[PDB]
């Protein structure tokens, strides 16, 4: 029996939902969730989500509580549903997705994936229930994580990381990695290739390589000389051109983790979402140096050095593509006389 | 278990609430209630109290669905709250008290009236429910009605009419004049005698006497000669003055309905609320004639005759106590050389 | 170019969107859009919907304008979404349906029926539009109205009333009666023969055979002789039994025209939506009998007479399914010794 | 000391507000003011325009409660604010005007309409209040209306018609009829010489004249032979042609009203504000018969068959420059062989 | 004379409310109280209370600058409502008590405690208030805090620390150290023997004892065999257990406080509200674990071993009770073999 009093009571005793019987007073203004603890009202969740105030509310409830994949990684597959559970979009405070299969009455397009109405739509599976491994086999469209083989069937291998409760995080006490696959039209793909982002913070960077720990505590100059650099032009692409009025380069998450370290600025995250490539409007502080559209990706370095290396240097300017997270990053390549001038995610 | 999604669907099932067992899907936007019909969201009920809009939406479902008393007499007898029934106010579209008692979790002060936080309080029994004079008996303050006698108590014979799911009316298939009963500090009051307003509207009025009938079809110099009216300033008081810039008089709702009948007018109900006594700015669409401030009363007009023709006309200036719908209203009589000047419901 | 701003300004110069270019300054504020006329600003449009303010504003200006098919027969032929038009709901100021094609880049799941998303659903077309009538032949699910014949296409000939505007109409110099056609899976079906409701106000109620004349004007009793109704239980069924405090019967529009012309009552629409079958909870205001969920019905008196006098009358309760607006309606017999005691719309 | 609760005191106790001291406890909740009386909260106004709740509130509270000029002859006539009073909008529920002089701190531009920010704003002044004409003999720009000769300022006689709280009306007890005067760039204009629209209501239509009686009465045959209007296209342009799916013509409230009488229709005011030619979304229930933007004004008959006669009947179409309400109004003339095709308010 | 715009005044000027006469202009936009400084906007005030927006603007004005005690111990004694003051809830960032005394017209249910409506409710008194232990003296039920003895009644010391403006610390310029007294129904209570929570911070965290030096700075072996701790499962309860997808224990704030500096995690407090046992959701960043609902107590680390440390360990689980900031705290001890298991406050 579903209704807003239990959800609420199995927010305030279990601190989600976990199918427990109970009530709990709620009173609901604008597009607040209140509760009654002796005879005042205390806040459980305030509405950020273009649904019904009492219907996000459920679907926050009903989020999924183990790693999980991360938001960008779904998209890139073409994810446009979840069986039984909702991905809770803790970068836009929002479901992952429009729709829901046996969660929610408002929002449920189906009770199974089973049902006709979600065969044309890509369905994630989760191996780590009951059961979905089985209806990933019967499912026309889907994306399937598990954390082991599955007989038949090649894996791609996943991220490190996964999203435990918005918290993205290598798993050391659960498993964050997962084997992947998908179907469309009811035939098993190969998944491509893919090179996969870091997913790390500005803030609490660390690095994941020597390299990384080369770059971060080296000077320019030297770890330029160390990994052969010359004429890659990491000068701009890297580290940062912050002599003009528009700020040059700075497209990889671990350039600007050093620069931050030395003095600030400000990231403004102008489209709030999850995605392989982040865009920022962004303002040095120290210089007054900046640029309306930055591109930001967090590759490993090793791992953007090899990209970068890979290219052939003796057109002026290309499209570089690139599988990043499953999915195809344009790149745009600038050269002069063999040399890199830059490099970065597209504007497009 | 008691919830939103339950309240719904006895709404949609039912008409109101009736305990029924069941939920339908509900979404809430600001303060308007919907639910699921085939794809498409169906308006349930729009928030006007100053409640939590699903608060609001559960005591409207939980209204007294039996003819009741109208709210100005349960105000003019001093009722905070009544016993596990929502007595909805239709004039406000808000429940005619705060609280509750055994009706909703978020309002209820107490489940059953005998709790003590319901002592100092004057709180409305339903001699038509099971135990509900033995609780007025036990309650320390309180207003009781019945259809019939209650042994030792002495009974005040009610008005004609109640209120049957917002309309007023005399009952036939019905019972809607009750014995009235009222105790403060634990003991038993005595009800005063009183008038009773007629609570008729200006649109649909129709006479209630032999005099009505006079009124509505007299002119006015030959209803006012039958009845022995001169001096007492029917011309103004009653049918109202309209040759001046400030319209004189027009106390009485008949002479509004007499009026109106002939040419329209404004009424501007500016505040819109159930009481013996209302208060009208009024602008006279055919003579520009106005006033801010229009009291208007709707006695039978053979009350209000017998009302005035007891007054001692001696004395220039006087205040008036008339006993109306059990409370005390105070009227101005002006007098000159032994006839009446005006005679009006006086502003405070 | 389409633009909020483009949108008001049709509004403004057309009366509705018309594909004319021009922009006028706009403000949102809560659930409404104003314009600026001359420094002040000017309500445009108040979202009543479950939709964002300037989505549900730009859906309502692209209302079809031409007469379509009241929602009621849309729903009963299972319509999920339309053709390149908007069918605006006037009886919850809404759209009739969550999506759209090729209207409203925020609310569109395909530009053209043709695209596979739309497969599934039941995709209405108007065969009056260029081009419909081939895409409803293409299509896997979908309802089709034209104004005459389509080659090898059996038709169904529906209700002589359409909605133009929101006005329910026998179109004179419009057409109104419309073929009606419909694909389930691919594969065309038979529609079932039906009556029709009439669609009918009760402020406004007209009579539209002799039968309907006489009962407007016949008193009951000769009424029932004239008809040879004995039997069958109008005095309960149609005219409504107002003697006790639930009201008996009053299934039947015209029964309900025939008490509001002598006494007036209220029609609480407590799910106000347009259905074949409308629940009110009603309440009498000249006896004060009432009921929490009276099913309506408006049938032309002779459909009714015909369908009732059709019934084996030797059963004390069954079940009866009548085809109505193309759905499919129970109502409740209950017969006593040969004669009828009530029938009624089943409530579900 | 101004105040939201003295305010709120001003229209509980006195209908308005009126300068009188006290204060009474308010709530605020979105858009609506309340009130506590006797421990309910009771709605005193509810704000529909785009200011600020409380600020709405009591710019309402301050309206001129006298007889004032509509809204659409003051917008006619360059009016930009108000001197020390509020006009209220009563079609758009707001202040006629954006800013205030000497009324509300919060709109407040200028404390008096000496200040020279107000010199560019074209200030409404009112003869009536001390000190005003002389006002407007100091003001840049200025609208002046009197109730009688001001020396030396050549009047221009206005409407019979002034709106009381609202309520359009020709004052008996009040004086409705003002002269007007105008002033741009320090220098009094001429007022132009004027038709004045008739500002009557669809449903109350009372006609002002011999011609409109029998307008009303006649047939149109007789009415066109009696008046001698063949080859002026009354057919179309003043009774309406609802033989087409367009509908033809109809642009005269009388002829809107003469139809009403027979078969009702719908009048979609998608610009709901005062202005002299209004435009209708109108669709014929009786026919279907509609059109998407009908302009409508309100002359007296007499004065549009003045109008017309007026005219050369000799070009095939012509733009007609027609001064009504003091501002230009532009009709097209429609012609062919010497008589009337059509002519109508041009839509812009 | 209060008032919106004075209330205003006193928070421009004063900071809060202070008694100062004066008026500022005042704009409300939905939950938002603005102020116009120069011509634009500032605001003043956001709701985030289920009050209205102008009310609970008032009794945050009106809120105690004075060191009070913090909501959690007040809420533990029962305190219904506070004499003259309005204690405000920094952690819900609202009042913390629905109604007032001698402070908000709109909340007020009394001027003064004296009168009876408060002899039921526990009523706050503060002795630093001239008259407020007298009037503790005459009232029925309350709560007393002093600084210094009252002559006739034993004090309960209570916790070093109290609230100023939401900041709780332990007070060096003003003293926060109160005795406490309490009556229920006329009769002073003798206030039980109770530990205090320490209110401290995680990002803040202090030690305020050897032992918690001790705890903070010795690796965990060393710490539990120079307290002499084995057996008791400080292991599991205080440092946590971060190997398993569960985190085990970790329910004192000094263990929460010690991993932080090492290494981050999510605290999510889903029921926001001062409380002595605080329950979260939490997410170890570094390694993944977490638990839905983690109860947390701030115990000086001596206290919580003297508590542990006063139980038998003879029986596999049992309910331990424990007074803490005056209310009965449960807690689970879990044991085998004479050892703890683990020991937690009980989710309950
Ligand atoms: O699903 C799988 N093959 C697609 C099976 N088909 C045939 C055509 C329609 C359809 O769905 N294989 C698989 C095997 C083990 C584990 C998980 C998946
Ligand atoms: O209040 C006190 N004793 C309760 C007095 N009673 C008797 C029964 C009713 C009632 O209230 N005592 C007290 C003395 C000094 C300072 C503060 C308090």
């Amino acid at each position: 029996a579903m209704s807003l009093e239990n959800v609420a009571f199995n927010v305030v005793n279990k601190g989600h939902f976990d199918g427990q019987q109970g009530e709990v007073p709620v009173s609901i203004i604008n597009n607040t969730v209140y509760t009654k603890v002796d005879g005042v009202d205390v806040e459980l969740f305030e509405n950020k989500t273009t649904l019904p105030v009492n219907v996000a509310f459920e679907l926050w409830a009903k989020r999924n509580i183990k790693p999980v994949p991360e938001v960008k990684i779904l998209n890139n597959l073409g994810v446009d549903i979840a069986a039984n559970t909702v991905i809770w979009d803790y970068k836009r405070d929002a479901p992952a997705h429009i729709s829901t299969i046996g969660v929610c009455s408002m929002t449920d397009i189906a009770k199974k994936p089973t049902e006709t109405i979600c065969a044309p739509l890509t369905v994630f599976f989760d191996g780590r229930v009951d059961g979905q491994v089985d209806l990933f086999r019967n499912a026309r469209n889907g994306v399937l994580i598990t954390e082991g083989s599955v007989k038949g069937l090649q894996p791609s291998v996943g991220p490190k990381q996964a999203s435990l409760n918005g918290v993205t995080l290598i798993g050391e006490a659960v498993k964050t990695q997962f084997n992947y696959y998908k179907k469309v039209d009811g035939v098993v793909q190969q998944l491509p290739e893919t090179y996969f982002t870091q997913s790390r913070n500005l803030q609490e960077f660390k690095p994941r390589s020597q390299m990384e720990i080369d770059f971060l505590e080296l000077a320019m100059d030297e770890f330029i000389e160390r990994y052969k650099l010359e004429g890659y032009a990491f000068e701009h692409i890297v580290y940062g051109d912050f002599s003009h009025s528009q700020l040059g380069g700075l497209h990889l998450l671990i350039g600007l983790a050093k620069r931050f370290k030395e003095s600030p600025f400000e990231l403004e995250d102008f489209i709030p979402m999850d995605s392989t490539v982040k865009n920022y409007f962004i303002t040095d502080a120290q210089t007054g140096s900046s640029k309306c559209v930055c591109s930001v990706i967090d590759l490993l370095l090793d791992d953007f050095v090899e990209i970068i290396k890979s290219q052939d240097l003796s057109v002026v300017s290309k499209v570089v593509k690139v599988t990043i997270d499953y999915t195809e990053i344009s790149f745009m390549l600038w050269c002069k006389d063999g040399h890199v001038e830059t490099f970065y995610p597209k504007l497009q």
